[PDB]
């Protein structure tokens, strides 16, 4: 429905100048950030309305790129935490927690892939390849990043 691009188009002036930090997965505290990240996590279909992580949107994608028993653990852990916080902070807390975990490495790849898939820049079965990395680099560079 509403693209990650659409969320970057609401960024309060304070945040718009730090777009490259955000798109680099650097952490910045809200609730300006709290509600942009809920925008993007919702746009890529990773969270519910209340902003809770969807285990089932991530488990298979994470494991296809890097097969690791840790994804299950991290997903359970991070969903746990996003549940004990308020619904304006929740999507952002699940995001943050994942990136800190050992699933961070692969979550970033799944996130990048889903962003470009949804934008129609890469096909649906696109894998995290050397070509894909360059595709994202050029994508980011068109955004001044």
């Amino acid at each position: 429905m509403e693209t990650v691009q659409d969320c970057e188009n609401k960024l309060p002036p304070s945040l718009k100048s730090r777009l490259c930090e955000i798109r680099r997965y650097e952490i910045i505290e809200g609730p300006e950030m709290d509600k942009h990240i809920h925008c993007v996590m919702r746009a890529l279909d990773f969270v519910y309305e209340d902003g809770r992580g969807d285990y089932h949107k991530l488990y298979d994608p994470l494991n296809i790129i890097e097969l690791d028993k840790r994804h299950d653990v991290n997903l359970e852990k991070c969903i746990g935490e996003c549940v004990q916080v308020p619904t304006s902070e929740r999507a952002h807390v699940f995001y943050k927690c994942l990136l800190k975990s050992t699933t961070g490495r692969t979550f970033k790849k799944v996130f990048d892939l889903m962003e470009l898939k949804k934008a129609g820049k890469v096909p649906q079965h696109q894998r995290y390849t050397a070509e894909f990395v360059q595709i994202m680099k050029d994508y980011d560079k068109a955004l001044n990043c």
